[PDB]
């Protein structure tokens, strides 16, 4: 029944917009198929449209915002886009309409509406791209009655073994379409709808930017050839109108050029399912899915006081839509080093020199292909996995549909190694490639990243403990399947589980060191004079220098999470054997995080190294690291240490700031420096993990249950009335937040973390 349920899910998720890299695109989830595209311009001059014309996903002072009001991946959502530089709004409304063997059919409205700045007789370029890749596959646009190209719809028709037969219409619109009195109107039409059909090798199709250019530079060229010159030139839009030359191919362009306002339909019908899929069918659809939309929304996230309001509500549909909007299916080759050079063992003094020359050496090759369909933190700056991203990003899409972050979680873990590595960011394909320099493609299997996706697992396990509607909830209302999940999964949490173990060990037995346990010590490889980017936050003040008795206090932390999920699904599965080690390895971190990360001295745990004089010195930095065994549910709700926390976290001079929990307190001697990343910011993911945790301490007896209660209920008011503000002023979720002006800083549209505000604001955790 498992399998049942699977094929169900499959057959529901195939279809969406998961081209969250450009502003809208629809591909199903197979790596080689049929994909779609919007390029949008406003023509005015005879070079103009090369800087004008839209695409790939960017934020400057040209574009005031764009996002999705509301999403889900099941069933479709709305995109508005507020494009200043081209002096357009657009609606972007995607429909998914269920039937047949091959992942259903869908449709698509694109409005475009001129702002007030806006000329009322602009001419506006419009192009719907589509591509197919196979070598078994074949797609062919049906020609015209008339001469020049079309006063009617365009009907692709094309097959393949992945998606059948199929039907991909362009319908006509509404909106004028301007006429050309000129010469060139004998031999062009005098402007109308036109399809030009193309075939390139499969690997460069994407590039659809550069293949639309070098057609419209062949019909300038053609211009040219033919006497066309600056003595009577024709109209820049009829310039860069295509010829109609449609036909079979692997590539189909279908422009459009409309003067002033403009909509028109994409209608792809499965000849699998039933009769093909009309507007009359879009317009309904999209109507339904709101209704949905709102009715889960009020269910899911209900919304507790003070922000019971409707300001806040709408405010917390636009976080979660775009968090889960924002969804991608990616595939293609990895860049990776397989040398293991001995180097990247990180044994000596100054490894960092060492690794820097094996880096040097560019033995890293391509592998592959790799598939992944995950939530991504930026569609217009980095449009792709990041390991522990991923599981602040579930956090709240476990809640709209379990099922789905389930296979997310799944397609995460299916990239796993034999060793148990899985790479911290995944680049996958030369689509991702083109957005990301040689230098920072490269991953590294010694390098990890916090596993933070053992949290939802977490929330899973305890659910299940304690169409579209009854697959969303499949996992956790029918047992027999949740546990058959875990027990596939459940051998690959304990690889990594082993891999942290072998790969991320510090030294205890070669060094002046006590403890309760020999075994359990554990330090970041990767890490730079002033840098640590494999634990998640790059420029926190380390030990200076970096050192091989180095030991991180944050990273034994993470393995604490692990011990806990593994204990719990462990025993779940009854793998009496398994759990015994791991209760052994619990115990065993618990003493230890004491005995070499705890400071009676500044009253908090802290990061460790060894002294000139070879002794073990802990470096204490008070600031997120120095909390760390707190944020992560280690310590016991009556202990003396957990109180001492709680006075560094309420402490205004140090931590706490009106806007949220600074990064780095204020007396620390790197409060502000450098490039200041995590040295004073305030970021959304770390303080969520804090109000969960003090909300835990003060929803039960015991000694600081009231503190608790007391810095809970502010900390949630400040982080969420910080993040809405700026929502309010500027319409974006930002990465980090100031601590002196609480104004949003670094990167524009990070959902992205930001975005488990509305679980804040949720409450009931
Ligand atoms: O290159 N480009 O595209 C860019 C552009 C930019 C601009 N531009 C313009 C105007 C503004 N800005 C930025 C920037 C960039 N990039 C860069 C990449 C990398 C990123 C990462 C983040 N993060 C970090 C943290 O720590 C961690 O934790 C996590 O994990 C991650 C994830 O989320």
């Amino acid at each position: 029944l498992h399998s049942e349920i699977g094929r169900l899910n499959n057959q529901s998720l195939l279809w969406g917009p998961y081209r969250p890299n450009i502003y809208f695109g629809t591909r199903p989830r197979i790596g080689k198929s049929l994909m779609t595209g919007l390029m949008w311009g406003k023509i005015e001059s005879y070079t103009d449209f090369q800087h004008t014309v839209r695409y790939t996903c960017e934020q400057n002072e040209g574009m005031k915002g764009y996002g999705w009001d509301e999403y889900d991946p099941r069933r479709g959502g709305i995109q508005s886009i507020h494009d200043i530089q081209n002096g357009l709004d657009i609606t972007t409304s995607f429909v998914k309409i269920p039937g047949g063997a091959h992942g259903g059919s869908w449709a698509a409205r694109i409005k475009g509406t001129l702002n007030d700045d806006a000329p009322k007789d602009q001419k506006t370029i419009v192009v719907f791209y589509v591509s197919q890749e196979g070598e078994n596959s074949e797609l062919e646009a049906v020609p015209s009655e008339n001469e020049f190209g079309y006063e009617g719809d365009v009907i692709l028709k094309g097959r393949s073994e992945a998606l059948g037969n199929y039907k991909l219409v362009v319908t006509k619109g509404k909106g004028v379409i301007p006429q050309s009195d000129h010469d060139l109107s004998r031999l062009r039409g005098p402007g109308q709808t036109v399809v030009q059909s193309l075939t390139y090798p499969d690997e460069v199709l994407w590039q659809a930017k550069p293949i639309l250019f070098q057609q419209l530079k062949a019909g300038i060229d053609w211009l040219v050839e033919n006497k066309y010159d600056v003595a009577d030139p024709p109209p820049p839009w009829q310039v860069y109108l295509l010829a109609n030359k449609p036909g079979s191919g692997n590539v189909h362009i279908v422009q459009k050029v409309f003067e002033g306002d403009f909509e028109f339909d994409i209608l792809f019908s499965s000849e699998s399912a039933g009769k093909e899929v009309t507007s009359k069918d879009l317009e309904r659809e999209v109507k339904q899915a709101t209704e949905v939309f709102g009715e889960r929304f009020a269910r899911v996230f209900d919304l507790k006081a003070p922000f019971q309001g409707d300001n806040y509500k709408k405010f917390g549909k636009s976080m979660f839509s775009n968090l889960i909007g924002g969804i991608g299916y990616f595939y293609g080759h990895s860049l990776v080093d397989r040398s293991y050079a001995p180097e990247y063992d990180e044994e000596n003094e100054g490894f960092w020199e060492d690794a820097a020359e094996a880096r040097a050496r560019h033995q890293e090759a391509l592998e592959g292909p790799y598939e992944l369909f995950t939530s991504i933190p930026s569609r217009p700056f980095f449009p792709r996995g990041f390991l522990w991203d991923e599981g602040f990003h579930l956090l709240p899409i476990a809640d709209w549909d379990i099922d789905l972050a389930l296979e997310i979680i799944k397609s995460w873990y299916n990239l796993m190694d034999e060793d148990g590595w899985i790479a911290r960011e995944q680049i996958l394909g030369a689509e991702a490639r083109s957005k990301v320099p040689k230098e920072f493609q490269t991953q590294y299997p010694h390098y990890a990243n916090p596993p933070t996706l053992f949290l939802v697992l977490d929330n899973f396990v305890e659910r299940l403990r304690k169409l579209d509607e009854t697959l969303s909830t499949a996992s956790v209302d029918n047992p027999e399947v949740g546990l058959e999940y875990l027990r596939r999964l459940y051998p690959l949490l304990r690889r990594q589980f082993d891999w942290f173990r072998k790969t991320q060990a510090g030294d205890i037995k070669s060094y002046d060191r006590e403890a309760y346990s020999t075994k359990e010590a554990y330090r970041w490889r990767g890490r730079t004079v002033s840098h640590c980017l494999t634990s998640g936050l790059d420029d926190y003040p380390r030990p200076q220098p970096p050192h091989p008795g180095e030991l991180h206090v944050d990273l034994m932390s993470w393995v604490g999470v692990m011990v806990k999920s593994l204990i719990s699904i462990g025993s779940l599965l009854g793998a009496t054997e398994d759990v015994e080690f791991y209760t052994k390895v619990l115990d065993a971190i618990e003493h230890n995080l004491d005995d070499l990360h705890w400071s009676e001295k500044e009253g908090c745990y802290c990061d460790a190294t060894i002294d000139e004089f070879e002794e073990h010195k802990l470096v204490c930095h008070k600031g997120y690291i120095s909390l760390f065994p707190f944020l992560t549910g280690l310590l016991k709700p009556d202990s003396p240490k957990l109180g001492k926390l709680l006075a560094l976290i309420g402490d205004e001079s140090e931590l706490w700031s009106p806007y949220g929990l600074r990064s780095l307190s204020k007396k620390d001697e790197f409060y502000g420096t450098a490039e200041n990343y995590w040295r004073s910011p305030v970021w959304i993911n770390i303080n969520y993990l804090a109000i969960v945790q003090l909300y835990n301490i003060a929803t039960q007896d015991g000694p600081y249950k009231e503190t608790a209660r007391d810095l809970y209920t502010r900390l949630r008011k400040n982080i969420v009335e910080t993040v809405y503000r700026n929502w309010e002023e500027t319409g974006f979720a930002w990465e980090q937040y100031n601590p002196e002006t609480g104004k949003g800083q670094r990167t524009q549209h990070f959902t992205g973390w930001t975005s488990l505000v509305v679980k804040i604001m949720s409450g009931h955790h």
